[PDB]
Formats: C-alpha cells, structure tokens, sequence
C-alpha cells in the first residue's frame, strides 16, 4: 500500500508492501525481479484476496496445496479428474488443443498435467483430459480449512 509520503523512495519489498499490506500490481512488480514472477504472484494474490486474514490463512491460500473459493489459487499436484481420467499435459495439443495456456493465462502455473483453475470455472480446478471424448473435467482437491 502507499501511505503517500516518502515510502516509494524505498526499494520495493513484497513482505512489507503486499503481504503485511494490500498492494497494487505495480507495487508487486516493483517488489519483484521479473514480469514472470509478477504475473505468478499477482494471480496468486488475487486468488487469495479474500483469505487475507489471519496471516496463517493467507499463507496457506498462497502456498496453494488446497483450493480457496473456486480454487484459482490451487498449485498442487493432483493430475487426475474427479472421474479418474488422467489429465492431459497443458503443453500438449492432443487429444485436445488447449484454448487456455501459458500465453493466454500467464501466472496460472499451467505445469505438466496438474489440475488448475486458470479461468475461474465455478466447478473448480480442472484439466484437459486424455479422453478424446471429454475435453475437460474438474478434479478433487482439498478445500482450504475443510475438515
Ligand atoms: C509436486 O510436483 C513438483 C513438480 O514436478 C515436484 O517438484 C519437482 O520435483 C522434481 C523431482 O523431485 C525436481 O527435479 C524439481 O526441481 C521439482 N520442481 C520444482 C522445484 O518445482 C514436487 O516434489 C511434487 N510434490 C509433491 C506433493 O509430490
Ligand atoms: C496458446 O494458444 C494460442 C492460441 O491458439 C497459440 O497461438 C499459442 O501458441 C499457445 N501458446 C502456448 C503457451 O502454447
Ligand atoms: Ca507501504
Ligand atoms: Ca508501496
Ligand atoms: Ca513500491
Ligand atoms: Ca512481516
Ligand atoms: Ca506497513
Ligand atoms: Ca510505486
Ligand atoms: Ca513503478
């Protein structure tokens, strides 16, 4: 956050500016070393916008081993759909040619074939499936703070 005085004279610091305080994308950018690090952090930050307090809750949301809300923050390793179909690699163009990818959604961490929710689908983290007849399907990932 910018407490309009001389704070913007200091080197950016993610802990001070974006974790202990809410921040704008540009503040995150100023605190990071690349656009790549900035797109990833921003996607995580906005996906956890409402899991801001306490800090332990925010850190769990940002780590992403569980889904918060619709799971846009999810960064775990589940790679199978809820019906048990093995996920297709995001980078593969077979058996489905992805219309969502690294370029369209930078920051979403579309890696290997891990379930992700880059588009905010209301049914949660999903993946393109290796079944030729089922383009995509959601996955089963723990909800943050569940049981
Ligand atoms: C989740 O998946 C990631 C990515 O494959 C695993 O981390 C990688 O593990 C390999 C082998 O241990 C390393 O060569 C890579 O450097 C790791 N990638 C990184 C650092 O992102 C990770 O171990 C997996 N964790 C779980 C929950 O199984
Ligand atoms: C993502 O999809 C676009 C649109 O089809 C395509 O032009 C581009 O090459 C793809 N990029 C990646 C990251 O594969
Ligand atoms: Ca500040
Ligand atoms: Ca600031
Ligand atoms: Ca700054
Ligand atoms: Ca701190
Ligand atoms: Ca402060
Ligand atoms: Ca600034
Ligand atoms: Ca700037």
């Amino acid at each position: 956050a910018n407490k309009g005085f001389l704070e913007e004279v200091r080197k950016g610091n993610l802990e001070r500016e974006c974790l202990e305080e809410p921040c704008s994308r540009e503040e995150a950018f100023e605190a990071l070393e690349s656009l790549s690090a900035t797109d990833a952090f921003w996607a995580k930050y906005t996906a956890c916008e409402s899991a801001r307090n306490p800090r332990e809750k925010l850190n769990e949301c940002l780590e992403g081993n569980c889904a918060e809300g619709v799971g846009m923050n999810y960064r775990g390793n589940v790679s199978v759909t809820r019906s048990g179909i093995e996920c297709q690699l995001w980078r593969s163009r077979y058996p489905h040619k992805p219309e969502i990818n690294s370029t369209t959604h930078p920051g979403a961490d579309l890696r290997e074939n891990f379930c992700r929710n880059p588009d905010g689908s209301i049914t949660g983290p999903w993946c393109y499936t290796t079944s030729p007849t089922l383009r995509r399907e959601e996955c089963s990932v723990p909800v943050c703070g569940q049981d």
